[PDB]
DNA sequence: CATCATTGAGCAAATGAGCAACACTATTCGCATAAGGTGGGAGTAGTGAGTCTTAAGTTGCAA
């Protein structure tokens, strides 16, 4: 039921789609990390 | 006997096309920008005939 969906755009949203939004402090997290 | 035309032979003078080597500048290329900006959009709508291929539905049929 995945529809040829030959557009790569729409697979590409599919996989981006997983991942969520994150808020900024978030960012002083990651950016801790590195 | 002399001499010259007449056939080779090659050269200086001149020149046209380069060459390398430095030296200088035009152009190009590559990097930066701090409050905030966290799911596209046009996508045709009035073909039809055929032929190959799956896909599924049905249906004898035998252990």
């Amino acid at each position: 039921e995945i529809g040829r969906t030959t557009d790569p755009v729409r697979m590409y949203m599919r996989e981006m789609g997983t991942v969520e939004l994150l808020t900024r402090e978030g960012e002083i997290d990651i950016a801790k990390r590195i």
